[PDB]
């Protein structure tokens, strides 16, 4: 009794196939009614008859898979094809593809009244297309699942053919959700791991999943590895699996047409993985690991972070780091204004746009070794700095004091490290962190780092932060020693730079050209470098997701944002607040700033968010409402807020309320257009036009 | 429809005096017996004899007013004394002084069953007592003064001396309600202002009053009103009494020795003031001046205000003037950081603190106009801003649309002015502006601006600041100009300036020695200004009440800090939370900072706000306990709160837990020592020893 129907437990499932044999009902029958019956909550005597019905049907589903010959059905429909090793991605079999095979080998798998009558049939095959195309872990509610299926067609359920006690019904209804689940949870889960390899895309935009199958995985993984290896890693003798060393797992993300590189720590320890099991162990590692995190790497983490953001206090030019899309575009917006106040118009800008080739991997370690200790350059080796986590004070409602009268798993005890310890488990993040490599037969094929980094590891994000920040302090020095009218921001390898002014504009651009970067562990992609230099007409540049208008500088974000939406979300009232916090979050004050004549732009960036979660939530209307119940006058209040909030944002994020009364009325003409077909709708167009300042 | 008893009726009554006639009790008996009447509501007929015994005490209480030679009173019991023009403030009788000598005039003139037997006499002097010691208009709910006082012996209510039925009772009560406020409203305030000249100090820390008698007054008056009019004023003819110009009163409010000049805005029209009180008009004056306020003055200031901060967020020059002094603290703090982290170890400061002799008084009113236009310097001349007044939209829980679901005096309605208009409106303010002088006799002495703008209307202040702030932005231009190594920041009048270099610490005294800033209303008091300079050794410096220390930049605040905090809180709900909000708003980083070894240090400055607090709770609680319920669980919820916030700032403001468990326990002990004594706290003190992080 916990979660539902997940798909984690399906991705990243890597073995060598011999399709010759496989069989996807591996488990006795025995066992298989204990998980049902476990799952169901069920506890029959010795003596019940019910389930001998259900042992008789599982044989001739046993039966099936024994007699099914899955090469040939998986070569005959879906093929076997050549590697591609140019296009990684394209190996993958289309989801397409993917559905209709599943279907195929359960079409073989069950028989009819597995399915429980026809009726049944093709409504559990609508819902198994339903789940594979899941996303990222979308986990569906099980009474869903059972929606619509008719308990009469299973007519294995029990002895008697003909449902007549008060009992005979329950037990039916809760031996079949076990059933259900087992066919999902067990067999549909065994499938596919049984014939794809299921990874996450790298993607943060998309959470589709990739379905790759097995035997073309290892072809992949081996080819990028080693054209990788031979770039970034040093190959190790067997003899570095005996001391302790930070270790991680290796994986492959595709992008497009790419794999990105990371390295997943293990709960475990060097001298172990090998892998004995042991039960008992498994567990203590887990813990050693766990404490690890907790008052080493965490509290690191979190030093390091109060180290940089003294340095941001302090310096102008660390302050050009920031760490978010949106902090970008509010120092755009922010310098926007600027321009304004001591011009009056806009003059002409010089645009920069360029970003480093592989910022983790081509990173320079001996280089963020000095920059580290140059942190602590004054102070001694033995410091000893006092830390404690909380949620709200790393880069409200703050609890911390217990008492017997409030507040009364873990309970948050403070850490205290000094500074010579601190810096070598900088060196051991940096230098010793050991990567695995499975081969044909799984052997060893140890791996260290030899130019940077390892990605995925807890202090791998703040070093890059760390060092890229010091990087621009000091090679771009000129900058911020008499500056004057520029914007010099960076993310984390993407970098702007916005200056009306000709000759410092080539100031960045020859750095650029020269190999000063390099000196670093920053190499340019001289080949996605975008220039406005008086010549080149581009009143639209796109940097991250942000569309900035030149020569006014409004900013517009693209199609970066997405709903999450369908998952977790069934209720109106669940819905409802995710929209809530999901429109207010993405209505941002650069969008609403009409400090400029940019009043239909702000009223087109206005319009498509609010059309996109208004029929967002009509299409999620019409298949819950079949079950929940919908209050009109909740909704209407829901309206009220987010209009509310658009009025109050764009008045603050404008400095007068010139042109307040206009927007509202945006608003009101997209409410009505909305919701004014639907019936149930009929309050809510009444309402919304007496919505008035 | 009344709230209850309230003190600027008192303030700034002058009048010359005739003491040979005087009487306190100046109008007649119907009229007063109608006050009382009105004020308790009784509506009695024309055969009532109820009110018979009350017509009777007037009469003896008159006939001692008239038998009382009040000119030997005050000589022989306080004493008239030769003026002190040297020492102002040291005219005024000292409130031990003034209580004797109200309840003497008051014996002289009430019988004994005026007072209403022995056992209420005693109570009406006790309250008459804590009633001289208000301060800024803090005068105490009736129901507070009624407490305690005994009807039965207040015999001459009605014509029965025995209480019997429902209504005698009642009209006792209500006619004894409305006797009690007559004697504090009328005859009280009339004794006060027919003794002395009533006035609230300049100390925005001590809310205390000064009690200057009237004869000494007008010589008081007159000499610093006719030095000021020579240094910064020009009379007027008679002639000007018939426009339409901003106008108000000057009054004179003592510092140390020396007064400063206020104009406060008078309530009704320059016409008008003549003076007749016309009952009606007076009140639709009063809405005039009000409406005025409102879509007038407000919204330029609003405005003005609003220009200021698109200075502030452009130039780091404007970024100087802060406005208040917890900003100052905040700057220094952070200039001491900067310097630990680029040097390691703060370095040799040289200091300069000096302050502006009659800022507003010496101000340049022809320059204030001409920042005032290059404000507007781009845009035209119908530019048309729109504002509306909200308490979160000037310098949450906005529901600003109504519709026809929600939200359902006035309405708050926007307010749209052009550049034209705004700009005049200034220069009323500036030139225009009138001030009243009452004489012997009582006649015109109209006076008008000569050099700078009248204190206490309300564009003065944020006009002051505009030019101040201006005035940094050109003249210590070079300071933004390729900055280094400097923290400069100004308050109104006082300025600081902290640098290690010597040769930018020159040029800012050079200025200073210098007439540049003699164009604008600035006159540098140089008679007191600090400085250091590797020459002269001043380890503690005094900026605005901060005692910040040399070379090592802590600040520890002194006792500027006062406890509003009998007026307006007698629940125990409404005293907490005044409580709350004056710990968390002054409970400051500084205080707690042990960046250095001062840890116990802070303990020391957390104990004095900790018991300045909890002992101001104890002191009211005996008095408010009697009517109000105290419940003990809701006292801890306050308390957990503060020491909530005590923790958590102290390790935001410190950037570590270190010190932080001790922090704790020094909390914990000073609330037990002061909760052990009474059973009431019985709960607290369990609860208190279990707090733990």
């Amino acid at each position: 009794v916990s979660k539902y129907i997940t798909k984690f437990n399906v991705l990243y499932n890597s073995y060598s196939r011999d399709f010759s044999r496989f069989e996807m009902i591996r488990p006795s029958i025995q066992t298989i009614l204990q998980d049902i019956l476990s799952f169901s909550g069920l506890n029959p005597g010795r003596s019940s008859k019910r389930y001998r019905g259900f042992k008789s049907l599982l044989s001739r589903i046993i039966a099936n898979d024994k007699k099914c010959r899955y090469d040939i059905l998986y070569a005959k429909f879906i093929g076997t094809s050549k590697c591609n090793f140019a296009n990684v991605v394209s190996n993958k079999t289309e989801i397409s593809q993917v559905i209709q095979f599943v279907l195929l080998v359960l079409g073989k798998l069950l028989p009819l009244d597995a399915w429980g009558g026809v009726s049944n049939k093709k409504i559990i095959k609508d819902r198994v297309v339903d789940f594979l195309l899941l996303g990222a872990n979308e986990k569906i509610h099980m009474d869903d699942l059972f929606r619509g299926i008719r308990l009469k067609d299973f007519k294995w359920l029990g002895r008697a053919h003909q449902i007549s006690s008060k009992q005979d019904f329950e037990l039916r209804t809760a031996f079949l959700k076990g059933y259900l689940w087992w066919l999902f949870e067990h067999l549909l889960k065994n499938i596919l791991r049984s014939f794809w390899y299921i990874t996450e895309t790298s993607s943060i935009v998309s959470l589709e999943l990739n379905y790759f199958p097995q035997y073309l995985w290892k072809e992949l993984y081996e080819s990028w590895v080693s054209k990788y290896a031979k770039n970034n890693l040093v190959k190790m003798p067997s003899k570095i699996q005996r001391e302790q060393l930070p270790c991680g797992k290796i994986k492959l993300i595709p992008k497009r047409s790419s794999f990105r590189v990371i390295c997943v720590p293990i709960k475990r320890s060097l001298k172990l993985l090998n892998k004995k099991l042991e039960l008992d162990t498994l567990e203590k590692e887990k813990r050693e690991f766990e404490r690890y995190r907790k008052e080493v790497l965490s509290p690191v983490g979190q030093i390091l972070r109060l180290k940089l953001s003294k340095l941001r206090d302090t310096y102008e030019s660390y302050r050009a780091s920031v760490h978010s899309s949106s902090d970008v575009a509010e120092k755009i917006s922010d310098y926007r204004d600027s321009l304004l106040t001591r011009f009056g118009e806009i003059p002409k800008l010089f645009i920069l746009k360029f970003d480093m080739k592989e910022c983790y991997d081509r990173l320079s370690q001996p280089v963020l070794m000095k920059k580290l200790e140059e942190l602590f350059e004054n102070q001694d080796n033995k410091t000893s700095y006092y830390v404690r986590y909380y949620a709200q004070l790393d880069a409200h409602n703050l609890n911390i004091l217990s008492s017997s009268r409030h507040l009364s798993v873990d309970k948050t005890k403070t850490i205290a490290l000094q500074k010579g310890n601190i810096l070598e488990v900088c060196r051991s993040q940096i230098y010793d962190v050991v990567g695995s490599v499975k081969d044909a037969r799984g052997n060893l094929h140890l791996y260290k780092r030899k130019r940077g980094v390892f990605q995925g590891f807890s202090l791998s994000s703040i070093f890059c932060d760390i060092l890229y920040s010091a990087m621009v302090h000091d090679c771009f020095q000129f900058l911020w020693k008499s500056k004057q009218d520029f914007l010099f921001v960076r993310l984390v390898d993407d970098f702007l730079l916005v200056t009306p002014d000709s000759n410092i504009y080539d100031q960045v651009h020859n750095i650029l050209s020269g190999k000063i970067l390099e000196s670093y562990g920053a190499f340019v992609n001289k080949d996605k470098t975008v220039v406005v230099n008086q010549t080149t007409t581009k009143p639209s540049i796109d940097f991250v997701g942000l569309e900035v208008n030149t020569t006014d500088l409004s900013i517009k974000r693209n199609s970066g944002s997405i709903s999450l939406v369908t998952t977790n979300f069934r209720t109106f009232k669940t819905l409802v607040k995710y929209l809530k916090t999901f429109y207010q979050l993405n209505l941002e004050g650069f969008l609403l700033d009409c400090s400029f004549g940019v009043l239909e732009n702000v009223l087109e960036n206005m319009g498509s968010l609010l059309r996109l979660v208004l029929r967002e939530f009509k299409t999620k209307f019409t298949s819950i409402v079949k079950y929940d119940t919908f209050h009109c006058y909740k909704f209407i209040k829901f309206l009220y807020d987010i209009s509310n909030y658009t009025i109050v944002k764009y008045v603050e994020t404008n400095s007068d309320w010139d042109g307040a009364p206009e927007l509202l009325n945006c608003i009101k003409q997209i409410i009505v257009k909305e919701f004014s077909s639907f019936e149930s709708y009929s309050e809510i167009v009444e309402w919304v036009q007496t919505l008035n300042i």
